């Protein structure tokens, strides 16, 4: 008869659509410098807003945050690795949250979703990112959502 309530942990999984689900909360995710998106769920992306064009203007680099005025919301880009042939990183992933996070903060989006983000199963490993978020949010007012679907 207790509410199971941990600190921290603030990350929650919902399952259904991540696009059609929530109606105000921005995307979230990990692409290339080279805007290669043309693999995992990155595909969608491209077919939802598609704007390569329109991010490589912005000469995003690893450890920075792409914008992106979609509608009414703000769509963040974290870029770790430049090309394919380049694995991507714990280190610079870390650090993109934190320059993802930094826009939310500076306008004002206390709300946000990212789908599941860590291909391959020596590459990376979710418990690891999923933990990253934790320690970069650690101290923020934003909150995150993750759809399974």
């Amino acid at each position: 008869g207790s509410s199971g309530s941990s600190g921290g942990s603030r990350i929650t999984y919902v399952k259904g659509d991540l696009f059609a689900c929530p109606k105000t909360d921005s995307l979230a995710h990990c692409i290339s410098e080279d805007c290669r998106m043309g693999a995992g769920i990155a595909v969608l992306f491209k077919k939802k807003f598609g704007g390569v064009q329109e991010l490589l203007n912005q000469q995003k680099k690893s450890g920075e945050v792409a914008v992106l005025k979609r509608d009414g919301r703000y769509i963040y880009y974290l870029i770790t690795k430049k090309r394919a042939s380049h694995k991507p990183t714990y280190e610079n992933l870390q650090k993109s949250l934190e320059a993802m996070k930094s826009h939310c903060l500076k306008n004002g989006v206390t709300d946000l979703s990212m789908p599941r983000i860590g291909c391959g199963l020596d590459r990376l490993q979710w418990e690891n990112v999923s933990a990253m978020i934790e320690e970069v949010f650690e101290a923020t007012d934003i909150k995150i959502t993750v759809y399974t679907l």
